[PDB]
């Protein structure tokens, strides 16, 4: 009766995951600018979609939909015609050139409409941070939904986000790396925590492509 | 004459060894680490092999995340937390906040441990100067009581502050620091009992897995 | 048309082959460096070029450095920017200091007037709360792309290999961020440009080393 | 100068006879380093070798765990304690640096100690509340152990960067993760008017106390 | 040499104007910075000194903490007559030690204007305040045709360039003097960091300072 | 007219400071705790005294007079004789159980009582430390005493003094270092400025011994 696992279908992953993300709870993806956590999110809910017809939602408080879209279009994959037949949803919560009642209202209204299964949400005292994420968390967690939270980081390897409570208050926790050497750029990804459950341990290799995200072994 | 501060055995493979006999009773110890270090794991497995192993009654209480989910996290390891709940053998206390008074809580584990009977407590999990001071206290209730307690906290370096706030070490009486450092793109989970007030216990880092039977240490 | 972003050529040597074709087009890429690094060269090169290669007219949005030091500083890379400007082919907006807060929405309202009236294709700014800087800069980005502009962002930073930009939030808000570096090695230094990120799209990714010359900037073949 | 011997093995040789009398020495470490047991070494040395009371001052462990925390050592600190050869003076919680001094005035007149352990915001008031206490131990004409905490082994001293500067004797244990073993070290950093030995020495902390190998 | 934007004045100290490819840009302003005893004021002295010396072009010097006295003293270090150029009215020496800047600039504007002079050496809350003040000064002396040394101080050999981390980016020409500490034995050295509008020889280049002044040595 | 020097008589410290110290200005001695700091502050009045009798005084702000006197018997010097002799002035500023314009006068009346060449004193906003540190230099110039003045550091390789503002202000800066190699400590003494004048420069070794500072300039 341990935790169960939801399939990515994001090549690599679901074999360090052992299965996948935990069902029914949020995953934290933290990463430097540039590192994949958008991409990962999008690729979280495109396979849901494609895969195994499971509707989802995509939460933006910055990027537009549109924008989300035309990028999208660089791995092939048309988010318009996912959203005009209701499989995807793409919530803007964007601010027009904060209060998380009203928010997580709209995201259960959302779910509810478009019978999600999986939701990506994208993306000042730590101790207000702390109570309105676990506040969160346990919200979608009572609601039912997989849930893929994208945070931002500003070293490779210092803290995981950026307050210093994001980890402690998260069920599951991956880490997208970005890091230079000798001039050079590789990327990792990690699955930090899952709490629960079994995965493996420290940084994988993976790449950008076309494709989207390809994660290799050792 | 050499008079040795007793003990009582966690039965966690490996740490009684560590420890030279397990747990200081009647006292608090630290359990600090980052995030999945194993401090949940370790401060349940300590009231679980109390009640499995010498029918030792347990309080867990917690601050954060649900009876529910840690009775759903056990289940990795194939323990069946519900059971012993059922039983009266363990009693999760849910200090959880719905989506300050530190007196009431106390009185409550006081409640708690007296139901229960139980002699394994966990705990799990703005100024320098008021922590110290409320955790002083905590701890100071806890061994009136007569309790012998596990109590973790966060910290956010692997060898950085033992644990957030730079002062909960010096208030406590035995510090156990879980760790788990990234190195050449690897982790290595070690476990490290820091100090023991008045006793012995071997010194510095030693290697353990989490596996489905819990926490596996290795001397080493 | 149903397509990946498309990308407008800079004309810089080097840069196009890294970024595979160039800037993003109606997007902004923040260029950030320490000091003399090249980032106003980099804005500068980057109108300048538009201009001259495409007949693409070009604003340059200055805060501190007068027009006509930069006017004056361009002709180091063999640049006749007066007589650009003169043709209506490059505008250069003052927003600099008086010598004797900060209206950010009235100033866009100006860069459009001067947007509009020169037909500006290519756009380049030259560079305390951090919330305020986040909300403030999302703002100016979304307001460009609405326009349509393409435009170059320069901001500074103090550290080759620490933190993007000066509060930490800048490159979280921009489409596109290159880094230009200056990095101190044995009492040598060695310039190097790097595309950290463009959403949407390919690039070279890591540091290529890169030159100032008199033609301006020179990216090695790598 | 004059120095008391704290009979604590390898530390009188350190220290080239002892602590200077009638001057106060800080004593610094991280968690668990053995500054409580320095400083209960002193008092207790002083006692069954010398006949020396002495004063300890606890500020949050209480009397009775230091008295059960040092039976494993086979001291029996309560002994001493009916005997009126060691006063504990519990300042422990449930300003004034004033009413403090006061107290410990009383107990060292009152038991006839030479020996005095005190175990552990701005600079400006700590160094010179500071600089008040042990300026007053001068006076009266006690030796003195004061420790300190720090965050760090190499690093600060003590936790307000200025404690060292207004002792006459420093002293600093270290605890140090070489690799993944620790090990630990005592150091003699200054002694005011006086030679010693010079760097870290390691000691361990066994049945008889603390053992340093100069 | 011929073939660069912008026009030069020599500073005729020792491998400096080779560096610089010919000199300081004239009618700017230089930020040369340095942590303490670096060479800062001898540089600014140095160059007043030549301009006087090499082609009768007054200069102006203002100090903020070092009097009058001491800086003239100082410079018999280096068998510099300062006094005597004072006397000749050839130099000023602006006593502005112990903010109203205006009034600040007016006085070194009426110095300027009394002397005739042709250079000038400036040494030396919020970042924002700083930023804005400097570009004003900076701004004022360019209006006013003067050359400028102004030196900032630093107190790490390869940290930030000034104290405030803005200096830099409002200065059109930055040098950098360094004192570095390795192996128990100092090495001077001097860097040109930025010259806006023309090239220079990049990265460090030893001096030394002796009884001649600065000596400089570049290379390449 | 190149400013002039005045010996300290230290062995080795009149070599790296090419004749002693600047007279008629103050130098900073900085130093962690332990390195030496007092003891050279007294070695220069002690030197000063017996062998250019040249009287000296000693302000201090935190060690009475009477450990000063005890703390120096183990280096063979007879400070009490000193000053019974009126030779040596011990000018105490310790705690009452801040006017600097106080000190002056205090220090200026014992000047100019005593006959004093040499005076040593030892020893958060750094906008005032700053210009505090410089009108007591003033000060003293006025006075035309030379000055030995201490200051504290807490890193061997860090800041010159506490607030990251004392060098600056001062015409002459030394300092003291106390450096662990492997466990063991080895002390070096570094001029790193003396303002309008030349001196050798790096870090020299030292020893304190039973007669004081003792500098190795190889
Ligand atoms: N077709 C492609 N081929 C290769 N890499 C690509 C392609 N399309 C996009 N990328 C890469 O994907 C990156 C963007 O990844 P995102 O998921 O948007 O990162 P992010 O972590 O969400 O960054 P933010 O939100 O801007 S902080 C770009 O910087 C490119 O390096
Ligand atoms: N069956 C299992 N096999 C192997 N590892 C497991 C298994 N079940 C759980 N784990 C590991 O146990 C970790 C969780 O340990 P916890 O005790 O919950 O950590 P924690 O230190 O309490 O972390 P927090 O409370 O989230 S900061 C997971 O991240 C897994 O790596
Ligand atoms: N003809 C040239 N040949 C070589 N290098 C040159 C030439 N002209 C200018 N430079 C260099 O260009 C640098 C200035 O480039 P900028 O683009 O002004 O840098 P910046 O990053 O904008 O610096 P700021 O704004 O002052 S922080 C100078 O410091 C010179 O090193
Ligand atoms: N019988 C014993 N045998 C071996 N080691 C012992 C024994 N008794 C105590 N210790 C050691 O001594 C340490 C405690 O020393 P203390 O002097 O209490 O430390 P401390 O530096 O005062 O730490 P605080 O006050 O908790 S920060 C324990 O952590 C043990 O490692
Ligand atoms: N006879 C001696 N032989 C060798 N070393 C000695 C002798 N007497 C004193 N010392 C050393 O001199 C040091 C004291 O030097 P001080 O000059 O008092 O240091 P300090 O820098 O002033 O430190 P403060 O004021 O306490 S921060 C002692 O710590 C001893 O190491
Ligand atoms: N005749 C000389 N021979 C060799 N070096 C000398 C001579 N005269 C002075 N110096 C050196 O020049 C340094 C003084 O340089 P300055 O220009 O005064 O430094 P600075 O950077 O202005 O320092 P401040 O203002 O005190 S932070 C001294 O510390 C000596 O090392
Ligand atoms: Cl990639
Ligand atoms: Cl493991
Ligand atoms: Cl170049
Ligand atoms: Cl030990
Ligand atoms: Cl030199
Ligand atoms: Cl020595
Ligand atoms: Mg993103
Ligand atoms: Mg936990
Ligand atoms: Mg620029
Ligand atoms: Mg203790
Ligand atoms: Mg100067
Ligand atoms: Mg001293």
């Amino acid at each position: 009766q341990a935790i169960a696992k939801m399939r990515t279908m994001i090549e690599g992953f679901d074999d360090i995951s052992h299965g996948g993300l935990p069902i029914g709870r949020s995953t934290l993806v933290s990463g430097t600018t540039g590192t994949g956590k958008t991409l990962f999110s999008i690729q979280f809910l495109y396979n849901g979609i494609i895969e195994f017809d499971e509707p989802g939602v995509f939460v933006t408080f910055e990027e537009t939909p549109q924008d989300i879209i035309k990028n999208a279009r660089s791995f092939g994959w048309d988010l318009a015609k996912l959203v005009d037949e209701g499989k995807l949803f793409i919530l803007d919560a964007s601010p027009d050139p904060f209060d998380l009642s009203a928010l997580i209202e709209r995201i259960n209204y959302a779910i509810q409409k478009y019978r999600a299964r999986r939701v990506s949400i994208d993306s000042d005292a730590s101790s207000v941070v702390r109570r309105e994420l676990f506040r969160l968390v346990a919200r979608l967690k009572q609601i039912g939904a997989t849930t893929v939270m994208t945070t931002e980081r500003i070293e490779e390897y210092g803290p995981i986000a950026r307050y210093g409570v994001e980890e402690f208050v998260s069920d599951n926790v991956v880490i997208l790396r970005n890091v230079l050497e000798g001039e050079r750029r590789r990327r990792t990804l990690e699955i930090l925590k899952l709490r629960g459950t079994s995965h493996m341990k420290g940084e994988y290799p993976f790449t950008i492509t076309d494709h989207g995200i390809n994660i290799f072994p050792l």
